[PDB]
């Protein structure tokens, strides 16, 4: 196609035709759309940013590109080398809430690297690993697992919905609740294209299969792996592997995620706590609990709005359009009889050690007054506990997709920020987050995801996309809340789009020296800056600051 | 001092002492060594490799520094900088078996961070970690939590011996056998000074402890950390650590590392195995135990040859001076009640948890004729379960320093390939290790340590460093093991500093670019090349390769 809305930084509209004719050329017209509709969950748009906060066309692609297989990667590559057209990789492209499938840059190509390359390439029993393309999503792996019965051996973890890709998430560094949540934590041996065009596979992926008759000839890209690649990441030398988890570093083209065998013997659980103060003694119970592994899995402790937007609209429980009151929260909390907080958590193993935990689990939570003790069979047909038991256990759902529309043209945005395991801690950022809330004129609606030593606290901010006003306001919430967290020693560990540079400037100990050496990085392996320009706050040389930054 | 035996490439012995004198001038006479001795394990050499295999003048340092500071570092480097002088740095400067503290070019000035930057600097209860500087080895982090009576509230975790460095170690991506066990993955918030000379702190280290007046006009070397730097490890963007760790990116300073709480109930064990064949069933019970977690800690199965040097030298055992038979092989095991491999593990946790794990393991070990189970207790006053009782519960030891003194002027070499956790590639491997092992004239002396999902096979080859012809045979079983391994698809975690080139050739799939891309971002850090040239077979654009590969 020919006349695009938004074209690439100094690229002519003649360059882009002659650009285009030539990826039309490598991988035919069905696999190229040029852009002269917001979409949904099921059908993700690739050209903007779904769940807008900025105007609708602030993030857009100029064309968004199909790859057919890992060469056509290797072509365009070079492409966007010769013509200097910057690239934006999405595997799925379901990042709403941090951008969705849009570019940090207009006018950039989107490379839907899952449309084609979708295989699950291979599901290793004795390893208790797999090998996956950017398409594969949970579910899609999912029921690759079901089809050929390895539920009964091996299983996986999901975050909280189902269509996002294992790998795409596993390089943002995202989170799940099985014992196996930490996803980035579970890779070994990833392969890469880097920004030059050259194939490049990590840790003991760097050591070749051996020479073998049935593999002779197979190109790089399609040849096995050795054996230890998917079974110790480290390789030897500088471990490289985390340059390429939220970075503009390269192109990631497949991935080894560890599977958890079945643990023969599972329990969900959800545990109530009564009051909004309670967040802090209940803090203070996990800590030991987390460190000491009586908590097997990654537990949440929800905010009330989080279940109850679950099962409902916000007009459905009030009329009213300020944010409902403190009173209006336990009224709610008793109708669905929910504590004002929530704990998720699930027991693992053989019916004899799962009883001694939930005995010294069930014990600690005791000395808060009123708390109440539930497994899913106790709780309704539509309960969220029902819902996550599921989760609990690798198996994925849709059904958290409704807390986005707790209002009228809902839309979310993650602030993401990152406490420690204490309840003074919890505490004071809730504190501080709630009363910013409150000025924007929006519900405070989270979640705390507790890990070893850290929690990651995801504030769920969600605002009508049809409404500038409100538009404005969380634009203004999100950037105070930035600069609030930093003057209390909290940074944010993932963010959208708009956020990106505010955030990585909070990063700035010794004069900015965390930047500075991401920046000698990648002009070193990407001249002429094509991969993804912007990423994280890591602008190539050619790029001007004064320019570019948000 | 004025003139060294062997200068840095390209510099004069003018420049060597402005030099000298200028670092003279910085840290102190006291501080500069100049070399115009191979000493102990107690009193470690820093010019040279005291287990040396190629000649003992090979690989030896011009001169050896020991800054005061931080600030230190910062100088030595920008007059390193000046004038192009090559800098080796080593904390404790124990890697014995990779070469002690040697340097990979001849002529390098050795950097002792560790005789002056000891420091303890930080050991927090709530977040379960500490913070330490080069000099800190394990004892002395041992010593430190007594002293304080920290040792009921939390746990170290050490490798066999106690006088390595916690970050040399971790920075090596060593192990160790508690739970905590793999010592790089435990860490979080590393300070580097790189090549160019700028402070850098990593992952959450990034994000400033916000100002306050106790802490204002403090050097950046000397600033606290935010909260959340040493329980995050990741930050916000690109995953940086690793490039820091079997690397030449940068010169480290401080680092973090987690340290496992007392978990209130422990028990160390012992398994031992009739049979040389009997591995294959060992390593394939060892497999789903290992993975569904009844198996807590890093469990070790020793080669009889291990633990009899530790109880005595051959001479001991044998006059023989050719390899020891299979059938005497088993007549030491009898003698000292062990079998032909030994399987050491422990329990961790309250009484009702330890009992249905040891059941299960018992159990299943049980399907292994003539196996026998042991708690230290049961077992004689020297031996090796009464050490590896203490090492398993973090407690630092001395006494595998003996199976050194297996030869008479004994020097240990590793060769440390990484194999599957199932029998028959645990058997292949040990095959041919074995086969070659006997061709030099030598005993097969070997453990592998039990990771997830891979383990790590510790070839000990010990020889006497003042023969000539033995020397010979060890540097020709050191390259052909290495090939055959790479034949069979296994590639070494670690080296010494002669193999150093030969495995990282080992890790060329795809043409080499493991290394290429190793070798563009070490050129764009370090442009004058000055921080440790050669290391893991990574060369700076002005180190021709011809005239300095191995
Ligand atoms: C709306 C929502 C989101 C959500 C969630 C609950 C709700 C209601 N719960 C989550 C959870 O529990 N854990 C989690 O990690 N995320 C959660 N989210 C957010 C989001 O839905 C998921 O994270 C989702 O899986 C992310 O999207 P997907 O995996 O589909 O992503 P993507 O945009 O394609 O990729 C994300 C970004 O990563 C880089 N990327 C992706 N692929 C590549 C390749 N091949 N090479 C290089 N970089 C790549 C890009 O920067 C991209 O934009
Ligand atoms: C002889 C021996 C060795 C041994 C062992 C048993 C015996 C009998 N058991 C070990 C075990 O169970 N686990 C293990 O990991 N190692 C074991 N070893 C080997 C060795 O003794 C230990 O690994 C020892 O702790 C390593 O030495 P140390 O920690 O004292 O040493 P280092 O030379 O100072 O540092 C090693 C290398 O790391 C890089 N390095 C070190 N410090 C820095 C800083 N600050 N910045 C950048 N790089 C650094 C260098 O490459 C250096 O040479
Ligand atoms: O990065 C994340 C992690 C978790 C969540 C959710 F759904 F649990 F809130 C959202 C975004």
């Amino acid at each position: 196609e020919f006349r695009p809305l938004t074209l690439p930084p100094k690229l002519s509209l003649s360059d882009f035709n002659e650009f285009i004719q030539d990826i039309i050329r490598i991988v035919g017209s069905e696999n190229v759309e040029v852009i002269s509709v917001d979409g949904s969950y099921m059908k993700p748009t690739h050209t903007h940013d779904p769940h807008h906060v900025m105007d609708q066309d602030y993030f857009l692609a100029s064309a968004i590109v199909a790859p057919r297989n890992v060469a056509d990667v290797q072509s365009i590559v070079g492409l966007a080398n010769k013509f200097s057209f910057p690239l934006w990789p999405i595997s799925i492209g379901r990042n709403s809430g941090y951008g969705g499938a849009a570019p940090r840059v207009s006018g950039s190509v989107v490379l839907d690297m899952g449309k084609n390359m979708n295989r699950v390439l291979e599901v290793n029993v004795e390893g208790a690993y797999c090998v996956v393309e950017p398409g594969v999503t949970y579910h899609d792996l999912h029921n690759y697992l079901e089809a050929n019965n390895l539920r009964d051996k091996l299983w996986l973890d999901v975050p909280s919905l189902g269509g996002g890709s294992v790998l795409g998430n596993a390089v943002e560094r995202g989170v799940g609740y099985t014992p196996y949540g930490d996803h980035w934590m579970m890779h070994s041996g990833m392969e890469v294209v880097l920004a030059n065009g050259e194939l490049l596979r990590t840790g003991m992926g760097a050591l070749p299969d051996p020479k073998r008759p049935e593999t002779m000839g197979l190109k790089p890209e399609d040849q096995p792996w050795s054996k230890i690649a998917h079974l110790f990441p480290y390789g030897f030398g500088p471990y490289i592997d985390g340059l390429f988890s939220q970075s503009n570093m390269g192109i990631v083209t497949k991935i080894g995620i560890w599977l958890m065998p079945n643990p023969g013997g599972y329990q969900s659980y959800l545990i109530t706590l009564p009051k909004d103060g309670d967040l802090k003694q209940a803090v203070d119970i996990i800590r030991p609990l987390r460190l000491g592994m009586a908590l097997q899995n990654v537990p949440t402790i929800r905010h009330i709005l989080l279940d109850a937007a679950v099962l409902g609209d916000k007009r459905s429980y009030s009329s009213r359009t300020e944010p409902l009151s403190d009173e209006e929260l336990d009224k709610i909390a008793k109708q669905l009889n929910l504590g004002r907080w929530n704990f998720y958590g699930a027991l693992y193993g053989p019916e004899p050690i799962r009883r001694v935990l939930w005995e010294t689990i069930k014990d600690a939570f005791s000395a808060i007054p009123g708390v109440k003790f539930y497994f899913p069979e106790d709780t309704p047909e539509n309960s969220v506990l029902r819902v996550r038991d599921k989760t609990m256990q690798g198996i994925p759902t849709y059904d958290e997709l409704k807390w986005i529309d707790w209002l009228p043209n809902g839309a979310h945005l993650f602030f993401s920020p990152i406490a420690k395991v204490s309840g003074e801690d919890a505490m004071m950022q809730y504190a501080v987050t709630k009363k910013r809330c409150q000025e924007a004129g929006l519900d405070f609606i989270g979640e705390f995801t507790v890990g070893m030593r850290e929690m990651h606290h995801i504030v769920c901010i969600v605002f009508n996309k049809k409404d500038l006003i409100q538009k404005r306001k969380v634009q203004w919430l999100m950037r105070t809340l930035i600069d609030d967290c930093a003057a209390n020693g909290w940074g944010e560990y993932r963010t959208h789009l708009a956020f990106m540079d505010q955030i990585m400037e909070t990063y700035n100990w010794n004069n900015s020296s965390f930047l500075r050496f991401n920046e000698v990085l990648k002009n070193a392996v990407d001249p002429n800056g094509i991969i993804a320009p912007g990423k994280s706050g890591v602008w190539p040389s050619q790029y001007s600051h004064v320019t570019w930054k948000l």
